[PDB]
């Protein structure tokens, strides 16, 4: 019983399980593969992170943006590329789990609420 979604859910949980449990096995390989490593995807600013996708990039795709009004987007985008350059520079130096860092965003986005 061996998918290619199986392959990376696992190979995700030893090579990035921050990252993995932040924005999830198929969203956090997608990054890494655009940065081009856990490496250099360590390394990438955060507005760099911000837009890898398209080259608004692929972290739109998360559910938290994608179910927000515009406006509102731009804002929970650069919080989640701040969490996800965290994330990839503690799997990457550290290899501790650091994800209460799911709940700072989990309510830094409750706070950028603040908007009509």
């Amino acid at each position: 019983a061996g998918g290619l979604e199986d392959y990376i859910d696992k190979a995700m949980d030893d090579v990035a399980p921050n990252l993995k449990a932040l924005v999830g096995a198929k969203l956090g390989a997608r990054l890494i593969s655009l940065a081009g490593g856990l490496k250099e995807l360590a390394m990438l600013p955060s507005s760099t992170i911000q837009v890898l996708g398209a080259e608004h990039g692929v972290i739109y795709q998360y559910p938290a943006i994608n179910r927000s009004p515009w406006w509102q987007r731009g804002k929970i985008a650069r919080a989640l590329a701040g969490k996800l350059a965290i994330a990839a520079r503690v799997d990457y130096f550290s290899g501790e789990y650091i994800a209460e860092e799911l709940k700072k965003e989990l309510e830094a986005r409750i706070k950028e609420i603040k908007e009509k």
